[PDB]
């Protein structure tokens, strides 16, 4: 599942809802290919977790958006 149809070309958008330790929370957008987009999302999530503990992810909206939360 997950299909996909690779371009170089191709323009999505990645929603990443973060969640932290305390409850609080934002959201991060990354655009670019689909492989690219994920990339820098996870990218980002890892440089919080020096501050914000190690991250959890779970995929969601067809791999479009990425709940990620922070153990503190
Ligand atoms: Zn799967
Ligand atoms: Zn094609
Ligand atoms: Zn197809
Ligand atoms: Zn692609
Ligand atoms: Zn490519
Ligand atoms: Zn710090």
């Amino acid at each position: 599942m997950h299909h996909h149809h690779h371009h170089a070309m191709e323009e999505v958008t990645i929603k990443a809802n973060l969640i932290f330790a305390n409850g609080s929370t934002q959201t991060a957008e990354f655009k670019g290919t689909f492989e690219k987009a994920t990339s820098e999302a996870y990218a980002y999530a890892d440089t919080l977790k020096k501050d914000n503990g190690e991250w959890t992810v779970d995929v969601a909206d067809k791999g479009y958006t990425l709940n990620i939360k922070f153990a503190g």
